[PDB]
């Protein structure tokens, strides 16, 4: 549908990722202010999550249960914090270089795009076994999204590209995007529908699994949209930092 509504947020200052839960609550990175913020599904009371020291934050993902993990690139690291607490845990990554997204799936694998070392890292819930996921010829890889058979999609923008990796597989496929110039949010639906952020282009687009009929999704008024997040329903979450605001457009 054109159903579009503006997010009661307030206060933001270049908003960055987004992503959003089971629940319906949308998580926004406000990457000028150094925080991350929150909305429940029809509320209108913002929430700031008690990360600290904060720099840049960018990417934003939520679990199954909950937990937030934002990539925190002034600081070359990956931070989580379990709903409802208020210790914030560093995750063991090694060798980041301006991570940029991260992503988390159902087995609660973290998955970062480490935009500056043109890589896509992991590490399995409690391991501090970092493994680098075989995609080839990454060049500042930038938003990661997992599907829920454990596919994961980048948006290689280096290479103004956007790939795919199946579960294991040592084979990447390239997406067939039209007209894409630099992409940045990358998000996944139940179908395998895949949503980027042609962010050269300003506007969000959408291939269906193993389609090339590209679609334009019918936002009004987007000035510079970078994340882009789907709930459950299809409805897309976009964040606009031309002008401050995170809106939401119904499937
Ligand atoms: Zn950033
Ligand atoms: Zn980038
Ligand atoms: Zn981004
Ligand atoms: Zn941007």
């Amino acid at each position: 549908s054109n159903t579009q509504t503006v997010l009661p947020f307030t206060g933001l200052n270049t908003p960055s990722g987004v992503a959003v839960d089971s629940a319906g609550t949308v998580y926004v990175t406000d990457h000028g202010n150094n925080r991350v913020v929150k909305l429940a599904a029809g509320s209108t009371n913002q929430v700031t999550l008690p990360f600290t020291g904060l720099n840049t934050p960018h990417g934003v993902a939520v679990d199954s249960a909950g937990t937030v993990y934002v990539t925190d690139h002034g600081n070359n690291r990956v931070v989580k914090l379990a709903a409802g607490s208020n210790t914030q845990t560093v995750l063991p990554f090694t060798g980041l270089n301006t991570p940029s997204g991260v992503a988390v799936d159902s087995a609660g694998t973290v998955y970062v795009t480490d935009h500056g070392n043109n890589r896509v890292v992991k590490l399995a819930a409690g391991s501090t076994n970092q493994v680098t996921l075989p995609f080839t010829g990454l060049n500042t890889p930038h938003g990661v999204a997992v599907d829920s058979a454990g596919t994961v999609y980048v948006t290689d923008h280096g290479n103004n590209r956007v790939v795919k990796l199946a579960a294991g597989s040592n084979t990447q496929t390239v997406l067939p995007f039209t007209g894409l110039n630099t992409p940045s949010g990358v998000a996944v639906d139940s179908a395998g529908t895949v949503y980027v952020t042609d962010h050269g282009n300003n506007r969000v687009v959408k291939l269906a699994a193993g389609s090339t009929n590209q679609v334009t999704l019918p936002f009004t008024g987007l000035n510079t949209p970078h994340g882009v997040a789907v709930d459950s329903a299809g409805t897309v979450y976009v964040t606009d930092h031309g002008n401050n605001r995170v809106v939401k457009l119904a499937a």
